[PDB]
């Protein structure tokens, strides 16, 4: 992190969120076959096709604009969160409890992305790139529907 | 490490980890609020930690709320990480506008994983007909909320 400018600020936060969805792309298989309930499992499975389209926005993102350039670097509280969540299979048996407890991570997971893009789109817009900004609030609105979708699932997991 | 094998463990897994998470904060708090030259952000930080004090009382009346509900001492790695990236900025940065920036974006990492836990510890509330705690849980839900977007309202207004 070396940071002088509000265009090094956004790289950097670009960056670290582009690293995140890599992760949370190696995570989400492993998370949809610990989980007992099925709709649960397939909101995983969507949640995973949706995030390759959100990466894939980054790669658009990064074509947009001369100097916009990402860094390679790992995100590591993305790194820390999707390592609770694999605590939580760790220390539970594959059921109800569980299934709550990794709504519950992953909710943690989406509301760090939701901030991430929220910040990303305020940024894309005072630094004029007006097609990056489209894109993140695209992101942006699925990760709000994401978490409402989980919430959903948290709601009916009685 | 966590042992969750019911609802209730559940819940009292996640107060507790919520617990460490808003005390960390206040320790943080202070050095947010020095860090930045912005008046209002300062102010904003100022205010964020009186707020999160009278969470944390909430969260001591919900422990005295419901027999069985027992805190276990823990700390929150999430939150130490999320406090531990604010002041990486501050080390990282000139006290600017473009620190304020940086600081705001990681303050609302930090507000957004307590919405997520406390949107979670109201759901389990509910389902365990704790009426008590979700009233509390509500409210410090709502407020968390209501400083994300203050923070989102700085965060623009920093142009
Ligand atoms: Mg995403
Ligand atoms: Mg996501
Ligand atoms: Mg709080
Ligand atoms: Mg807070």
């Amino acid at each position: 992190m070396n940071i002088k400018t509000v265009e090094d600020l956004f790289i950097h936060l670009l960056s670290d969120t582009y690293s995140a969805e890599k992760q949370l792309t190696k995570a989400l298989p492993k998370l949809a076959r610990a989980t007992s309930n099925e709709k649960l499992s397939q909101a995983f499975q969507s949640h995973l096709e949706e995030t390759q389209g959100q990466i894939e926005r980054i790669d658009q993102i990064v074509e947009s604009e001369s100097g916009i350039k990402l860094k390679r670097m790992k995100c590591v509280a993305m790194e820390g969160l999707i390592e609770e969540a694999n605590e939580v299979i760790e220390s539970t048996e594959k059921n109800e409890v569980r299934d709550a407890a990794l709504i519950a991570a992953a909710q943690k997971v989406e509301h760090y992305e939701i901030a991430s893009y929220g910040t990303l789109a305020t940024l894309a817009e005072q630094l004029g790139y007006s097609k990056a900004l489209k894109l993140l609030k695209e992101t942006l609105d699925e990760e709000k529907q994401t978490d409402l979708k989980l919430t959903d699932l948290a709601v009916s997991n009685v």
